[PDB]
């Protein structure tokens, strides 16, 4: 409880300092690191890249289906994460933080139903780490 | 796992705009930053597989000799991270899991009372974020 938080803090910090030397705390900590890095790179390359409390999942799902028009790849999965994060930031800027959990729920729905099969068939997240880093 | 990934990414992107996913995500970021700053301010101004917690606890007790403060808590985190990195460099990756366990033990036995009396981790975020001045 009060204990778990500190354990979570120690893990996060140590993960970070390990990262800074090209080491990793765990495979998950490695996935997260590559995903953040990849997002940073995508956002820097495609810098030129409409949520409300009434927006349905179908509105999001249609826009994300335009992303995976020609098919799924690691670059396009990174763009998906980047897109979700841009929606969250837009919501906080517009004073609608209340929807950041909705966007997260939508991203987990879209990932599960459409991308987890592809991810599992193409060697999982371990393969993304292997390719990206 | 995918929820953990979505949460971590969104946390990160929020952080990059000065926003936070949660209070915990706000504390993790402040420590990362604070650690980076401490390590940069005290750069060059700076264990075995049989080392007990008592050996670590003593060295850390030297850090808090004149008392607990936020600057010194940041130094504690920084010290633990330096030990982990030293252990991996020295091929003793075994010690990383232990060092983390020792750090969580020292926190719950010696620092959590002080942390709770001085406004908790929310206060650290408040103070540190403010100190980030231009
Ligand atoms: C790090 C990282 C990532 C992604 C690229 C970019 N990339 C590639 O270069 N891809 C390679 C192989 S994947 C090789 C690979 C392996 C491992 C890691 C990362 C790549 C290729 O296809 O040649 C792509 O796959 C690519 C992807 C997307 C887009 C593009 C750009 C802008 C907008 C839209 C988009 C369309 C429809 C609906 C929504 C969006 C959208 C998306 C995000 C926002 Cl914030 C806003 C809108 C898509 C363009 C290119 C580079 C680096
Ligand atoms: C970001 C951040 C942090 C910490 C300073 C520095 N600082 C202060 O600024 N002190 C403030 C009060 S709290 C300022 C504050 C408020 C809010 C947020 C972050 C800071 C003051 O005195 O006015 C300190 O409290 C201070 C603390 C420690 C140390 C120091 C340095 C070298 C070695 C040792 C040390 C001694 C014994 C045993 C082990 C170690 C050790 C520690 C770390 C490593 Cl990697 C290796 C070894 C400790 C020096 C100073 C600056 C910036």
């Amino acid at each position: 409880s009060m204990s778990q938080s500190n354990r979570e803090l120690v893990v996060d910090f140590l993960s970070y300092k390990l990262s800074q030397k090209g080491y990793s705390w765990s495979q998950m900590a490695a996935v997260k690191q590559a995903l953040r890095e990849a997002g940073d790179e995508f956002e820097l390359r495609y810098r030129r890249a409409h949520i409300t409390p009434g927006t349905a999942y179908q509105s999001f799902e249609q826009v994300v289906n335009e992303l995976f028009r020609d098919g799924v790849n690691w670059g396009r999965i990174v763009a998906f994460f980047s897109f979700g994060g841009a929606l969250c930031v837009e919501s906080v800027d517009k004073e609608m933080q209340v929807l950041v959990s909705r966007i997260a729920a939508w991203m987990a729905t879209y990932l599960n139903d459409h991308l987890e099969p592809w991810i599992q068939e193409n060697g999982g997240w371990d393969t993304f780490v292997e390719l990206y880093g």
